[PDB]
């Protein structure tokens, strides 16, 4: 086709980036994370329990209020390394930036505390391939595809820094240039059924005392951080002089805007964030402490280990996931 749709996002705080979704006849209207480094669609259900005190504070899925669903009732859990959603597949009509689509999804009735009662959103779309899908289910970008209306095989991700402004976008067919600069640079995926791609280096300055012999980088548009390995993470902050805290790392506020550039080496290229691009810079005290948008995400294999790039790479860098030819463009975001 010729089409090319958008979805409008919101960000919140610089940590969780997120979209709405109608599902069901008529449309529910689901808080949605749209996430590369998953497959599967899911929202929280009526089905969830209420002592999940997540389903008291989310829009849940009621099934019994849309006369296009249809039942499946395949037990799923898909596992994320933050933690864990458990339910059942479902099918009913989606409708993503006006882009209606016939979906299997997970209606969540097992929704943790952690990490979900810090959730702005209600649930995921994720925009991976068929082979990361729980269940073998058809992923929605695959069903989209399928239609043939969109002018391009592709999907593009502008996360904005500001937090009377949109929180980012997601174009549907295509990029949006209002939204970035220069010429893409493509990488090739390191193999298709994952948005994974050959990393030929971290530095950190000139330094590169990371990663020196290859490794691989996820591109997670559904991550809030940076990620590496623990013992790559641990590096990594030993070198920026970090404090390990619980779920993060920190320097002290006027040590901030002092850190050294990280770069990643990426297709050929330094992709290079400065510290205001990875500290979360909320004041200039030495009595504060600031917390570092990088921490470690221990991810199994075969998918790992591996480098993630989240919300704090793709503000600066503008990507186009390229599932036509299977590769991630980078662009300078604006
Ligand atoms: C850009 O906006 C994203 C905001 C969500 C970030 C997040 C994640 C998160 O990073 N993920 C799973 C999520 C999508 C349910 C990621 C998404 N991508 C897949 C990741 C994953 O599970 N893996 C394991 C398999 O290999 C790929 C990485 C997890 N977990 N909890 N939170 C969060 C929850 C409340 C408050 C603040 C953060
Ligand atoms: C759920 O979907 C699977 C695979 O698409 C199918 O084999 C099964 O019959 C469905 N179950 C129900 C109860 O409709």
């Amino acid at each position: 086709g010729n089409t090319t749709s958008s979805v409008i996002l919101t960000n919140y705080m610089d940590t969780q980036y997120y979209g709405e979704i109608g599902i069901g006849t008529p449309p529910q209207t689901f808080k949605v994370v749209f996430d590369t480094g998953s497959s599967n669609v899911w929202v929280p259900s009526s089905k969830c329990s209420r002592l999940y005190t997540a389903c008291v504070y989310h829009k849940l899925f009621d099934a019994s209020d849309s006369s296009s669903y249809k039942h499946n009732g395949t037990e799923l859990t898909l596992r994320y390394s933050t933690g864990t959603v458990s339910g059942f597949l479902s099918q009913d009509i989606i409708t993503v930036g006006g882009i209606t689509v016939t979906q299997m999804f997970g209606e969540v009735t097992e929704m943790p505390a952690l990490p979900f009662m810090l959730a702005e959103f209600d649930g995921v779309v994720g925009m991976g391939f068929i082979e990361q899908a729980i269940g073998r289910v058809t992923p929605i970008f695959d069903n989209i595809i399928s239609q043939g209306v969109l002018k391009e095989d592709v999907f593009s991700f502008y996360y904005n820094r500001d937090s009377q402004s949109l929180g980012g976008q997601i174009v549907l067919g295509g990029s949006d240039p209002q939204h970035y600069e220069g010429n893409f640079h493509y990488i090739n995926l390191i193999k298709t059924g994952v948005w994974q791609i050959q990393m030929k280096g971290v530095s950190v300055g000139s330094s590169t005392l990371l990663c020196e012999d290859g490794c691989l980088a996820l591109v997670d548009t559904g991550a809030s951080y940076i990620s590496g390995s623990t013992s790559s993470i641990e590096k990594l902050m030993e070198a920026l002089g970090a404090k390990k805290r619980l779920f993060d790392y920190v320097v002290k506020c006027n040590e901030g805007p002092t850190l050294p550039d990280i770069s990643f080496h990426l297709g050929g290229k330094e992709y290079t964030l400065t510290s205001a691009d990875y500290v979360f810079q909320e004041s200039y005290s030495s009595k504060k402490l600031c917390t570092l948008a990088i921490h470690a995400m221990d991810i199994p294999p075969p998918t790992g280990p591996t480098w993630a790039l989240g919300a704090t790479f793709i503000r600066k860098f503008y990507t186009e996931f390229d599932r036509r030819n299977n590769r991630i463009g980078f662009a300078l975001a604006r």
